[PDB]
């Protein structure tokens, strides 16, 4: 079974579309498995506050690394192999292949940024690989880590270019390429490798 | 205010991670609006594809009476599609479709949707980025809330903040004297 850890301040955020289709039905058939941890519950103080203000000024908040220390050390504790990672926007981008590449491990971990982001020496003491899944500002890393999710469950064993048609046959004046309807398995391939060049 | 319109046989799924925090908030003072269509109420929506092929294809006569409908709420919607095929999604096409008051987001399920609807309703395709996903959904949620961000009112260097020790490991000590001028210096010298 591969394993997602998914360490965010919006722990109802999930499963959301991860639970829906394929996806949500190979979740309750176990053949993978979505860990979702929340951070607000490894903060231990007064108030419970999982963010500060940044050292040096500057505005926005920023994720405190004893609180995520803490969440981190627990996953870590539970499975001391996983592939620690973090959603950010100086990280690899994100690809079919990198997703591939991921898929070497069975147990992965995404950690979500919100606010202005975390505090760095999370980073470097972790070691967390960056990704990115493209050159756009989102919200918090949520988002992310389910497209990632999405990506890699798609190709576990057991869960899962040319223009398509189906019925009817006309829509507003508009005809199927008339190929496509005689059977002909040779013409129709034909028709399909010219349409997707 | 800033109107996204979703089309989606998973209605249920919004507005989800749209929901949260400052989207949330913004959505609920009416700073912007989010419709969400239920492909499924225009209708089966989806069918066996023409000449063979695995899986299935949402109609076109389906999809025409949801998009038709939307077209007869906002004539001057700006019709898209999330599609492997598309524009790369990067931040300035954000920008670029802020330029419209008004968008629509068909989210693709199955193997995809008849190409009579692509080619109608000229749809400006988009892509999130180069992997493959279950449906548009995620895609939809991407682009909205990178343009969201962007709406008035709504909302490189290393960071840190508090404790200032950490597993033996200590905040860069500029950072805690005050000195604006050796910060800013600091800031643009990690910035590569």
């Amino acid at each position: 079974s591969m394993i997602f850890n998914v360490l965010t301040i919006f722990p109802q955020m999930f499963p959301g579309p991860l639970g829906v289709s394929n996806l949500g039905s190979a979740l309750k058939k176990g053949l993978w498995t979505l860990n979702v941890f929340d951070i607000r519950a490894f903060a231990n103080n007064k108030h419970n506050t999982v963010d500060d203000t940044p050292y040096g000024g500057g505005p926005g908040m920023l994720l405190r690394a004893d609180v995520l220390g803490r969440c981190i050390d627990e996953v870590l504790s539970l499975h001391p192999n996983t592939k620690l990672m973090f959603t950010s926007p100086r990280g690899v981008s994100f690809t079919q292949d990198i997703a591939r590449q991921t898929m070497n491990f069975d147990n992965i971990t995404l950690l979500c940024g919100r606010f202005e982001g975390i505090d760095e020496r999370v980073v470097d003491f972790y070691k967390l690989q960056e990704v990115s899944i493209g050159d756009y500002v989102l919200s918090g890393g949520e988002l992310a880590a389910m497209v990632i999710i999405d990506t890699c469950v798609r190709m576990v064993p057991g869960v899962i270019e040319y223009p398509q048609y189906t019925r009817p046959a006309s829509w507003k004046g508009m005809e199927v390429p008339e190929v496509l309807l005689t059977g002909n398995h040779g013409e129709i391939e034909k028709w399909r490798r010219n349409a997707s060049l």
